[PDB]
């Protein structure tokens, strides 16, 4: 039973590599 | 039982390479 | 039994390269 | 039962390499 | 039973090698 | 002059949601 | 000039949210 | 002139949040 | 001229929040 | 002239939260 994740709520996961304003 | 994700929940996973304004 | 999601909801997955205003 | 997370809620994980302003 | 984490809150995970202002 | 980006060059963004085998 | 970036060359940017094997 | 990188070289961003095997 | 980086060569930045073998 | 880095070299940058073997 190899499973990465279970209900992931809202994780906001970002690489920022150029500009943001 | 081989499974990637189970519910995941408006999980918000971005890539920012440009400009974002 | 290989599955790669169950019931996502709503994942804004984004690659921005470009440009947002 | 080989397994990533489970419910991780609202984990910001950012890999800033640009500019925020 | 490997598993990485459990319930994992609001965890601000942020690697910063740019700017921000 | 608001540009994204210049010439990027096999860039592997890749956002992996399921099972890759 | 407000511009992301400039010849990025082969940036692996990778949101690993499941499994690989 | 506000930029995010200049020749950004194979930088290997990955945020691993389920299963590598 | 406010700029993130300039040539980041083969930087690994890791969020590691799973499992890896 | 506000910069972040310059030619940074495989800084290898890692928040592991998880397991690793």
């Amino acid at each position: 039973m190899i499973v990465g994740q279970e209900k992931p709520y809202q994780n906001k996961n970002a690489i920022n590599n150029g500009v943001r304003i």
